[PDB]
């Protein structure tokens, strides 16, 4: 080694005296490098199969070859580059296979990357990018990364060097080392947050949830613990589990009132956070509680309801109708609050009887003799009973949607996921979802949390 | 006329001259030139920000920022090429913003691009990786795809040409183009398979079809509709959307008995498939006709809900008791049927009834006046008839099991997404869903699918 940093400046003083300075490199600096490389591989801290760019110097992917000591060697060479596989062959002994690709045709890059993969899916592979052009070390490079997602065994690796003299357009004789490019994910702790971020854009927030919280495993980093539990109470909400969303809602405010989270990046949106806690806090109350008084828990609910209802529409369509059921249900009964009854035991008199069977009957397309009530009022016959009872708002569904609607409504119960067999069609769940918009916003303008949505706050990063 | 620039250039270095101080002198500046009248641009961008490595080549990063033309232009250099600043200011006639990095600090690119692209969050942004070591060419690429994610108006561009004079060390005047390169998920259709076996793996049916149906197209081969049917069967039996469901397994069993699909890789799980589609004509028939002589429908119906139950269990338990108590009612007046009695309402003697007042009342630890029978008997109810009448399955069951399900079984619609307000913990559906799973494994000796699972079928590749 000390021997190579002499032959080093020997050969270095020769050049400077006129002496070629390929000539005296391949002379004077190659046979001991290349000496060095076979006794002792320059190697970072186990491959199977390694892949070369080859581009107009051979000596670089000859010490990578050795230092990947791989036993099937691949070379990714041009036309042009052809000329050297002859020197590769003599200064590393191996037998080549050669892959014959354009110097800036990226996608064959690509392509011969899959192939060779999907001709070695389970062993250890380097992709030395070491030499060639630009377009073909960044196309090996981002290959490499692009195909570890599903070659886990996949490694980039890179033959650097220490002097690199441009005019001798080498680097110093013994500086070079094979070692790993590693990939973003890899290098880059805080790039786990994106993904984090990503999931909780979707919707995703168990796994958003898991991501910040294998952050704080990989890293220390509590900032996002924070981010874990909003992820958790978003989880919980989502799933209708208000007493565990208010849990983690109060444990992360409690947590950004501390002085050292005064500046982490949620408290810019405190004020949302705090009313979106207040409405978790009304609809435990409300669920507790069970009693149409706490108007505050019904918004809250029933906005849960609506809001899940329009997120299911499209992939989960029997959902969608449960959830708008539901919520229609809920609010109808709010408005049988305002008139001190319940609708498990609305204490009808005989007349008020008669007149909502002639009413359903009407509705229905029957006779008031084929009617029959049930103990607890089914969704139609309440919403028959308010306007029965002049209740204002349901006073003002004209007949023809009140009877788009009635088949959807008589069928709450009949619902597969409730007593029956059946779906409504997406255009009714529509229709009743808007009938439960409506009686939202009358609810909303009657209660003190003010328009709320469950929407969830901007991490802020 | 750059041809004839590049033969003098080429005479004068024949002819002793210095190849680099000739380049200076003849060459560049009408390159130079050139790139600021109208630069050869592969089809015409236009990039708000450009980033730029650079390394003792500062001629190529100059055509690079031409190129791009950004307004703001960002340069990773490192201590080494810093002193190459002030001369691409000149070439350039930019405002240079330059970064410092190591020649191989790959870490140091993706935070620096990460930092810049927080800065230009939704501006079209180039990654010029033409000049610098191979490490810092190919961190910056493959920060630039790996961002893209992200980011999705980042590019990674390159200074290629159609010649290259190793010798000279320099591309052949007026051949160079800057070129976007594309990024591996872009340029190979076929990978598209690969993701949608990944979601396919985690039961992101929707997804999974969608890249199927994207790699019909971008390949010519309609094998892969086959399999977009597949992943879309599976989207609508899982969503409960048993008509679909069988319209896309009948398709797909059509299309796998042609002809030309016969070595389709499905075929070698036909069985399982045939299997899967026949349950799912048993489910529509059973949900047209809703009558309990039907134990196919009977079965195929309650092994969906039982599988979408365990699955919703642990993070969904509101949802999963929904699910969970639909399979345990039917299984339960499946058993009503198999006693001879009508399913949907029994006709209970009031001597019967007496009976299971006393029967429940044991059981639930109150007094006979306590109980009160609805018109619709509960799940409780119903399990509490079928062993009075000597169901033997349901016999079997100890006073503790029963006592120990006696909640869950009397909350079947105080379910928060029936008629009530109840949370349940995943203990209590775990229990209704062990219920009810044994039951299924009675009726499956019962039915002339035999023992099948919503389970996915194996791709095959």
């Amino acid at each position: 080694m000390e021997d190579l940093d002499a032959l080093w400046e020997r050969y270095r003083e020769a050049v400077r005296a006129g002496g070629n300075p390929q000539a005296l490199y391949q002379e004077m600096v190659w046979p001991a490098l290349l000496a060095l490389w076979r006794e002792k591989p320059r190697v970072y801290p186990a491959f199977a199969v390694s892949v070369h760019t080859l581009g107009t110097s051979p000596e670089a992917t000859a010490l990578a070859i050795l230092g990947a000591g791989a036993e099937r060697v691949y070379v990714l060479h041009t036309p042009e580059s052809a000329r050297f596989l002859p020197r590769l062959r003599q200064d590393t002994g191996k037998d080549l296979y050669p892959v014959e690709i354009g110097k800036s045709d990226v996608e064959a890059i690509y392509r011969e990357v899959k192939r060779l993969l999907e001709k070695h899916p389970e062993v250890p592979v380097a992709l030395d990018l070491t030499s060639g052009t630009k377009a073909m070390s960044a196309g090996l490079a981002a290959a490499g990364f692009f195909f570890q997602r599903f070659y886990p065994k996949v490694r980039v690796v890179y033959v650097d060097n220490e002097d690199y003299d441009p005019e001798l357009r080498r680097p110093r004789a013994g500086t070079e080392k094979l070692r790993i490019l590693p990939n973003p994910h890899e290098a880059l702790a805080e790039v786990d947050a994106l993904f984090a971020k990503e999931l909780y854009g979707k919707g995703e927030f168990g796994q958003a949830a898991a991501y910040f919280r294998g952050m704080v495993g990989r890293t220390g980093n509590q900032a996002y613990a924070l981010y874990a539990l909003l992820a958790e109470m978003y989880r919980a909400w989502r799933a209708l589990d208000f007493g565990e969303a208010l849990k983690a809602g109060r444990k992360l405010l409690g947590q950004l009132s501390q002085n050292v989270w005064l500046n982490h990046p949620l408290n810019a949106r405190r004020e949302a956070l705090e009313a979106q806690v207040a409405l978790l806090e009304a609809v435990d109350r409300f669920l507790k509680a069970r009693d149409f008084a706490l108007k505050e828990g019904v918004y809250g609910l029933a906005r849960t309801l609506l809001h899940l209802a329009q997120e299911a529409k499209e992939e989960a369509a029997v959902l969608a109708a449960l959830y708008a059921y539901r919520a229609l249900e809920l609010l109808l009964q709010e408005r049988l609050a305002l008139l001190g009854r319940r609708a498990e035991a609305p204490g009808l008199s005989p007349e008020e009887a008669e007149a909502l069977r002639k009413a359903l009957a009407e509705l229905l397309g029957v006779l008031p003799e084929e009617v029959r009530l049930p103990a607890k009022l089914g969704l139609l016959d309440l919403l028959a009973f308010l306007r029965l009872k002049g209740d204002e708002a349901l006073g003002r569904l004209s007949l023809a949607e009140l009877r788009g609607l009635a088949g959807a409504l008589k069928g709450r119960n009949s619902a597969l996921l409730v007593h029956g067999f059946d779906v409504p069609s997406p255009k009714a769940v529509e229709g009743i979802a808007r009938l439960a918009q409506g009686l939202l916003q009358d609810l909303e303008a009657r209660t003190a949390l003010g328009p709320l949505s469950p929407e969830p706050v901007p991490l802020g990063f």
